[PDB]
């Protein structure tokens, strides 16, 4: 059992999960102890072992100024020290499959200091500070406040996981847990890092929020263009190089700009890398706290942050700090400045701060604004933030199914004048003959099905049905229908009951001297209400050459007179009714067709007719 | 999970990935793992199957693969591309958990190359309209699809690539029946495909007809989209239609028939379906279920047989598994047959040199819009030709060329010193400066670029007792602060400073908060800025040069004069803005001052400045 699943069952009292730069996660445990000062954090004397290896992870809180000469409100939180006893690294995707979800609701989620007020704050520290000479530019944090429900270590590992698939352009995403207090976080800024005598710094500043509906080019252009935001940047550039100038001899130099692109908004940064020999103790306490999460010039900052915040800060704006080797025993330093982190203690009640550098052209309202963007995406990994489910849909939906064949949708189980009599369906290569063959089921008549070209006996059955197919019904050239002309013809002169579907019911029109028609917009899968021999009725078309006719009744050599259901405008030919035949241009056993049984064996009952 | 990690290492030579629909709500997905022996039966008849067996567990005992020209078994035309009838065996059959699973499948380059349709979008349209006019409207029949092919080259190709697909399939398409991908030696299948061909499970067999298309604009889906294509009376028609070849199917192999429950909105990642289903009992032999269901009608048209005419008459190519089936034939915990199938649409065929071919087709009626189905087939292939060739993978917002050139930008006109190598970077070449600190360590860049001039440097505090008989030059610094405020102890302490600088005649230059108090020392007025000038880049007559400088500061000095004379200082030159009166440095006998930071990475040569000013103020010594 790996150090990792150690930690997903709770056998480490105190752990880090961070995923710093396959993506892999660091995964650290041992012993806390909370040290009084920067100087007693508990190193060792140099070793190289060969590889590189971590040796304590450090939460430095923003009380620790002390160490500096600077006011703070002094909340009594600790200078954390984790011995990296243990430390594995695990591929980020198979960790994050293996962490159970968990409700991390936030309950009672506010700010401590609502919108007017910050903005109220905002205003003050512009006119009374930055416009009395106190500096250029200052960071008032304020909270964002909720409570955990059950609260354990588990759900601080459910938003971790979150973060790790929502949020983007994070320098670290972690979560640190240290038996008292948990934090996680997604920070985009690092503090300090050192390697090989080569320091780093990351001023950060300027924010594009993005819109809700996602960043766009002239978004990101209109910011860019943006002479407060430039500003904004430049004045932090300026103050990490004071920084940077105080703990490398020869100074920094510049590097950049970039942008940054997070998930919810997109920030504008340098970089200032430099050279430095110092203790890794004298460069953390000499670095605290980062410009961008204080202001300028520092230690007037320190005191324009003591009478603006009437709440000490506790680890908000201040650095988590990995210290190590490398290979050969030189001093290593990657560390994050603990913005967009959550605080969470034993009872479950959760603090983030956040702040926004304030500037001379800063306007109140967007710095209000611009705290939600940047508390955003934590706050969605707290409280993640259909179409089918709606009611115009469902409605929608239910309507289809007005209005057309009820049989269809009954249970296949349980779905006189005709019951018993026989029928014969010929199959003309379509099988809706299948469908006919049900519903005249449904009726009580027995059923057979056959094909065209097949020779059958017809006196065991009482009446023929001649089924539709594909075709121009005219094109006697094709052998199958040229046969269809024979059987109907055959019916027709022996008397023989028959009921002809469709193609058939075209055929026949041909043969009792009915023009076809190829109709121009055809009517191939489309329901019509039709005068039926004078009932209303709706039924299924899939046809594209139609029977056209003047007459509503005709008179015909071999066979006696035939009634014509038509429409009168068109002249179009809907049904025929003979002497001992009737036929259909329309599908009665299509989904389609309203009460297609109904028709079916009206149609038959006529067709039958001179037998009795 | 060891079939499945076999399968990851090369281990399995012929396998199957395929996640399919059971599991219930409140459940991890799971993903079916199968492997075994490749076979390829001459027909549906000969397919290896065993005699009836129960174990008391369901068993999955074959994977099978119909492809199109299997029609020959009922007459029907096709054109003959030699695609196999594909069997393979489920000799191994394992489930793993979706997303460990996913974790463990490594990512790949699988970008298609030479991507594109056989057929192009005026091509395909010009065929939609001959097939409207020319089959609709003649009788042929009611509806109709024909296929087109995406196709593109993989390279370096082998099934790694193929888990890749898979992989963000999986994680980027909703609303599939089945996801999948199966490797035969030859061949490789990936797909997320909507329909089931045909279940049976205790006699009951089950289809779903889909058809109906609503594409989701690239902003996403709408409810008013929505409700306008559950409107759209084409669309409505095309699954009415669809409904009914269905239900023919369904009277065929069920002696009672079909019982139809639906419809329903089937929604996807970039398009929803309308849909319904239809059940029905049945006992015949799987083998004789699949022979009579080729194919769906929702993939080929109807009538059935004049649709395989119609689709032969307008495609040049075969179709090779597109709009077959995909089977998994098994048995239930007691010896029952078991079916679960698919149909081979929004799917992938890979060969073994890494070319792919997905054939997309739509249903064609006779209000078909022929842009709108060429619209239609690009929104169907869309999940699946993203799963290869992924948006956010794309190039990003930062690196657009307007943004790259406003960052440029940012770098014109501003210090050169602090972007020159820190190592790096006559007439003041021998001089000993002191820098006095007023609490604002801009300090420690004012020591740099001294030093870089030549100068050897040391910084102090105000409070602080020195010797200036050790240096040639004093610079009193910046600091926060009032200037005007001589009861803060700090501000009286530069105030005592400057007067003793001035009375001993000793250099020095004097910067932005010592300046001010330098100019209340001689008179000046002090004011505060109605707009403070606090991180601002300003361009000034600086003693008759335009120079672009820093500066940081809210209050400024204030004269109308030019020049003035000053009691037990001597005449000092004073350089302002002329319209104002905001007085910007200071030029004395013995002394320099700025009201602006030299040093400040907002200041155009700042090096040279600070020399000038030094140079200056140490003009009466030898
Ligand atoms: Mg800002
Ligand atoms: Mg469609």
């Amino acid at each position: 059992r790996n150090l990792f699943d150690r930690v997903l069952h709770g056998q480490a009292p105190c752990f880090a999960l961070i995923a710093r730069s396959r993506a892999m996660i660091d995964v650290f445990a041992g012993a806390v102890s909370y040290p009084s000062s920067l100087a007693e954090l508990p190193l060792a004397a140099p070793t190289a072992t060969g590889a590189d290896r971590q040796e304590l992870l450090v939460m430095v809180p923003y009380r620790q100024l002390h160490e500096r000469g600077f006011k703070t409100h002094d909340d009594g939180a600790p200078l954390v020290a984790i011995t990296c006893d243990e430390h594995e690294t695990v591929s980020a995707q198979l960790a994050l499959a293996a962490i159970p979800d968990a409700d991390t609701a936030l309950g009672e989620r506010h700010f401590d200091i609502d919108d007017e007020a910050y903005a109220e704050i905002v205003e003050r520290v512009i006119t009374d500070e930055i416009g009395t000479g106190a500096g250029s530019n200052f960071v008032i944090k304020r909270t964002l406040e909720g409570d955990l429900d059950d609260y354990s270590p588990a759900k601080a590992l459910a938003v971790f996981k979150r973060l790790m698939r929502r949020e983007v352009g994070a320098y670290w995403i972690f979560v640190i847990h240290t038996g008292e207090r948990t934090f996680v976080g997604a920070t985009p800024e690092r503090h300090l890092t050192l390697h090989e005598g080569c320091a780093t710094m990351n001023p950060i500043s300027g924010t594009y929020r993005y819109p809700q509906s996602g960043p766009t080019i002239d978004g990101i252009n209109a910011f860019l263009g943006d002479r407060k935001e430039s500003d904004e940047l430049y004045m932090v550039l300026d103050e990490e190089l004071k920084m940077m100038a105080r703990i490398c001899p020869a100074g920094g130099q510049v590097t950049g700009p970039h942008l940054r692109e997070m998930a919810r908004l997109a920030h504008t940064e340098y970089f200032i890398v430099g050279h430095t020999e110092a203790d890794v103790r004298d460069l953390l306490r000499e670095t605290m706290f980062a410009p961008t999460v204080t202001g300028s010039p520092i230690e007037s900052a320190t005191r324009v942050i003591a009478r603006h915040e009437r709440a000490g800060r506790g680890y908000y704006s201040g650095i988590a700090a990995l210290i190590g080797r490398d290979a050969r025993g030189g001093r290593t330093l990657d560390s994050a400045i603990l913005i967009r982190t959550a605080e969470i203690d034993r009872a479950g009640h959760v603090r983030i701060g956040v702040g926004s550098t304030l500037v001379r052209h800063s306007d109140a309202v967007s710095e209000v604004m611009e705290t939600h963007a940047k508390v955003a995406a934590l706050s969605n990994a707290f409280d993640p933030p259909a179409l089918g489910q709606h009611p115009s849909v469902q409605a929608a939906l239910r309507e289809r199914n007005e209005g057309i064949a009820d049989f269809w949708f009954r249970p296949y189980g349980g779905r006189a004048e005709l019951s018993g009599c026989r029928a014969l369906i010929v199959d003309a290569e379509d099988h809706f003959t299948a469908m006919i063959a049900q519903q005249l089921s449904s009726l009580g008549l027995a059923t057979e099905v056959c094909g065209v070209h097949d020779a059958v006996d017809l006196a065991r059955y009482d009446v023929v049905v001649m089924g539709p197919g594909p075709g121009d019904p005219s094109d006697a050239g094709d052998p199958r229908i040229a046969r269809l002309y024979a059987w109907l013809r055959h019916l027709i002169d022996e008397g023989k009951p028959f009921m002809a579907v469709c193609l058939s019911h075209q055929i026949l029109n041909a043969i009792l001297g009915i023009p076809l028609v190829r109709r121009e917009v055809p009517n191939q899968g489309i329901q019509v209400e039709i005068d039926l021999f004078g009932q209303r009725e709706r039924v299924g078309f899939y046809n594209t050459y139609v029977a056209q006719t003047v007459r509503d009744e005709m008179d015909v050599d071999g066979v006696g007179t035939v009634a014509i259901s038509r429409d009168p405008r068109t002249g179009e030919v809907h049904a025929l009714r003979g002497p001992t035949f009737s036929s259909m241009q329309f599908h009665a056993e299509s989904v389609l067709t309203v009460d297609g049984p109904r028709i079916l064996g009206e149609a038959i009952t006529h067709a039958i007719r001179r037998e009795k």
